[PDB]
């Protein structure tokens, strides 16, 4: 699949991030069956990226892009949109289908 939104609490309904906007998120990262392998909460420091410059994987590229300011959304997302075949040795493990836990705080 692509990536799958599912919503866990609403955010305005009304801003939606566009191509070069800086994206401040909070994220927690896990594997299928659920082991955390990265997540900005445990560093306290919200993440920022800027939509359409793949600094981030597709379907994070993909996913927040359907996300409006102020929701907490979870994504799941396969290898194909994520670290693929070879994903990342000692963190991700190859053809990983991969589960984001998502809050759009604000764009800049």
């Amino acid at each position: 699949m692509g990536v799958q939104v599912e919503t866990i609490s609403p955010g305005d309904g009304r801003t939606f991030p566009k191509r070069g906007q800086t994206c401040v998120v909070h994220y927690t990262g896990m594997l299928e069956d659920g082991k955390k392998f990265d997540s900005s909460r445990d560093r306290n420091k919200p993440f920022k990226f800027m939509l359409g410059k793949q600094e981030v994987i597709r379907g994070w590229e993909e996913g927040v892009a359907q996300m409006s300011v102020g929701q907490r959304a979870k994504l799941t997302i396969s290898p194909d949109y994520a670290y693929g075949a070879t994903g990342h040795p000692g963190i991700i493990p190859p053809h990983a289908t991969l589960v984001f836990d998502v809050e759009l705080l604000k764009l800049e």
